[PDB]
């Protein structure tokens, strides 16, 4: 089953294998007084391994390597943060120290800049404009436009049509936005548009934080969004 936040002890990260050779990590994070699961993606790079976002702090973050080097083995090269936030790059200085190579969009390390948040060393390029793709190892990188952020991405695995959302993809069972300070509400349901758009046969869908689920959830983000909007 996949694991949930009260059976993960904050600075304790599990594994989910989705498909062969693609998993998410899940690990957990107190914010504004309540403890928060939170996912990220891992991607077999032929003999290397693809990251997708910290696992949300240091510890979590150094915990996350060592369960890697456990359960699969293979190294870990290179990472790409999906935006600013600390559930993405919190822990970048972690897996520099390792030895993995870290990525953003150049907005993503401009943002965290301002915000006084770890900076990922490299600048993803391509991925400007909405609608923009580049492919990246395994994995196809996606900028919708604004939503949760301004600068968050998606990430697609064509070989087993997994479609990692980031924060700007709820899961079901979460029914309020809650904070959304950094959040574009306006450009939110049309930026989920072009994610439905450019990836309609995706068969696993991973939100930032929760339950997997399929393409449901990006009609079921809008419809939150869109209710907090309005009131
Ligand atoms: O909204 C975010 O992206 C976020 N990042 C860090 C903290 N939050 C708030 C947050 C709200 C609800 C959940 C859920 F209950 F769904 F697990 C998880 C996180
Ligand atoms: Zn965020
Ligand atoms: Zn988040």
């Amino acid at each position: 089953e996949y694991p949930t936040v009260s059976e993960i002890p904050v600075g304790e990260v599990r594994l989910y294998q989705i498909a062969d050779g693609v998993w998410s990590h899940i690990a957990t994070q107190s914010f504004d007084g309540a403890v928060y699961p939170s996912n990220g993606l891992i991607v077999r790079d032929g003999d290397e391994l693809l990251l997708i976002d910290t696992a949300w702090g240091a510890k979590n973050t150094a915990a996350l390597l060592a369960e890697i080097e456990k359960q699969i083995g293979l190294p870990v090269t290179r990472a790409v943060s999906t935006h600013f936030h600390d559930d993405r790059v919190g822990g970048v200085d972690v897996l520099r120290a390792a030895g993995v190579a870290t990525y953003a969009s150049p907005s993503t390390r401009r943002l965290a800049e301002v915000e006084g948040n770890e900076i990922p060393t490299h600048s993803l390029e391509g991925l400007s404009s909405s609608g923009d793709a580049v492919r990246f190892g395994p994995v196809e990188l996606f900028y919708p436009g604004a939503a949760h952020s301004t600068d968050n991405l998606v990430v697609y695995v064509p070989s087993a049509s997994v479609l990692y959302g980031g924060c700007a993809i709820y899961e079901l069972s979460r029914t309020s936005a809650g904070n959304v300070a950094d959040a574009d509400l306006a450009e939110w349901p049309t930026s989920i548009e072009r994610i439905q758009q450019h990836y309609p046969e995706a068969q696993f869908v991973i939100p930032g934080h929760g339950l997997p689920g399929g393409l449901d959830l990006l009609k079921h983000t809008t419809n939150v969004v869109k209710a907090h909007t309005n009131r």
